[PDB]
């Protein structure tokens, strides 16, 4: 057959006038009700194919894995990155970067303490800071941003920043601000009309400016690593990349020099800090709205781990309720609802249609996470979505918050380690309270574009002992 069906576009405006005024995702879900699971939407001058539903997404990403392996652009950050970094790269640059990441992290920890060990160390510092708050009300956003940023800082730069460090907090604010700009109304409009909006002042310039500033801190630190590189004591990931680059420096293959160390490092921070902290933020808000849930998670911690020894990843298999709660936080929060855009690399048959080479594809991960067949009453938060009658963890093919296939989240393991360890380490040591009654807690994101951002809230952590 040929092109997927969809709304009739105007020449310059595409389908703007058929859009839902509240955003891209709401817009696409409305087209899905009319056109089904595979459809075309013109974003400005650009046709993009949407795949929705568990079956259609798996079919593309696993069954047609290589054709769907291309990375599409995200208009708001592409001017900065320009296809550097594992996230944004394509073809050989991408394959080679991603394989090196994978092999590097398999070797990580034989030489130096493991990623789990670094996450436990950070969780330790967190709970001492929460203790130090002495039950004061706080917006936990900055702390949650700090802990996830510190895990990447520890892997990449071999150091941690203190929670009160002003230069650290300044940098974190620049990221946070960058992510809310990307997902703002303007950021979604840039997604459609970057071709002419780029000529004007606006949030896209502020984003470029923020990224330039961040990449300057990174570059300076990378330069200090080169200047002080000691081959017999490599300190961190940056030292590992440097030493490799020096050894492979002579020959231009799997060439480092079609790479950019600074941009790759920045993209690690970009992917690594925000979704995890936003997941944490959403998860504690959810625990405030459904307090019996946090209470049941504590009972399992008390039973399997106790009050004295630190949570460990080995504990996960013995804590089905807590795993179900974290899966439900991710499923409900739906933090990258349209995932990250793909492109089909060659003309591709798909469910009777033919998708042209180089067409952008959005896989609407949200529609898998909310599929009613898999999740009875999918718009409500309920950990029983991931539990069988016997209370064991019930895994499902619908649960794809990290996506699938060739491009599946590179930090899936790390992200899962952080969520489990931060969640359980905080809850081992503290109960939580807020001044706002559950009925007055609204869980509606304050922004929903590329990323979902939870509303602001206050919380206090009360020591158990
Ligand atoms: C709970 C937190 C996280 C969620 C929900 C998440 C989800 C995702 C999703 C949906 C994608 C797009 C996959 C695709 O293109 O189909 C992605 C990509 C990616 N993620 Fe994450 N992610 C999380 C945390 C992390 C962390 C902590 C890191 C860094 C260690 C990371 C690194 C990356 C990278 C490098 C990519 C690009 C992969 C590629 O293009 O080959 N992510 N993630
Ligand atoms: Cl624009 C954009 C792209 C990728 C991510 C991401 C990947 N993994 C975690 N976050 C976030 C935002």
């Amino acid at each position: 057959g040929k092109l997927p069906p969809g709304p009739r576009p105007l020449p310059l405006l595409g389908n703007l006038l058929q859009m839902d005024r509240r955003g891209l995702l709401k817009s696409f879900l409305r087209f899905r009700e009319k056109y089904g699971d595979v459809f075309t939407v013109h974003l400005g001058p650009r046709p993009v194919v949407m795949l929705c539903g568990v079956e259609a997404i798996r079919e593309a990403l696993v069954d047609k894995a290589e054709a769907f392996s291309g990375r599409g652009k995200i208009a708001m950050v592409d001017p900065f990155f320009r296809g550097y970094g594992v996230i944004f790269a394509n073809g050989n640059r991408w394959k080679v970067l991603r394989r090196f990441s994978v092999t590097t992290m398999r070797d990580f920890g034989m030489g130096k303490r493991s990623v789990e060990e670094r996450i436990q160390e950070e969780a330790q510092c967190l709970i001492e800071e929460l203790r130090k708050s002495k039950g004061a009300l706080m917006d936990p956003t900055f702390l949650f941003q700090s802990i996830t940023a510190n895990i990447i800082c520890s892997i990449v730069f071999g150091k941690r920043f203190h929670y009160q460090d002003q230069e650290f907090l300044k940098m974190l604010n620049l990221f946070y601000q960058t992510f809310s700009l990307i997902s703002s109304v303007f950021g979604q409009l840039f997604e459609l009309f970057s071709g002419f909006l780029k000529h004007f002042p606006g949030a896209h310039r502020q984003v470029y400016k923020n990224l330039q500033e961040i990449n300057a801190y990174i570059g300076h630190s990378v330069e200090k690593h080169r200047e002080t590189l000691d081959p017999s004591a490599p300190r961190d990931l940056i030292d590992t990349y440097l030493l490799h680059m020096e050894k492979e420096k002579s020959n231009a293959h799997s060439e480092f020099s079609h790479q950019n160390l600074n941009l790759n490092t920045l993209s690690l921070f970009f992917a690594g800090t925000e979704t995890t902290s936003t997941t944490l933020r959403y998860g504690f808000l959810l625990m405030l709205k459904y307090p019996h849930v946090a209470e049941r998670v504590y009972r399992e911690i008390e039973q399997v781990i106790g009050p004295h020894r630190p949570p460990e990843l080995h504990d996960r298999a013995k804590m089905p309720y807590t795993e179900a709660v974290i899966y439900e936080i991710q499923r409900f929060s739906d933090l990258l609802p349209m995932g990250v855009p793909h492109i089909v690399t060659q003309h591709t048959s798909f469910r009777g249609y033919i998708i042209p080479k180089d067409t952008e594809v959005f896989l609407i991960l949200s529609t898998a996470l909310h599929d009613p067949h898999y999740f009875e009453k999918p718009d409500a938060f309920n950990p029983d979505h991931f539990l069988d009658a016997n209370g064991a963890l019930k895994k499902t093919e619908a649960f794809i918050p990290f996506s699938l296939g060739k491009r599946i989240c590179l930090g899936e393991g790390i992200a899962r380690a952080e969520l489990f360890l931060f969640f359980t380490t905080i809850l081992q040591n503290f109960s939580m309270a807020s001044p706002v009654a559950p009925e007055d807690i609204d869980l509606t994101p304050q922004e929903c574009g590329v990323g979902k951002i939870p509303p602001t809230y206050q919380i206090r952590f009360l020591p158990r002992h």
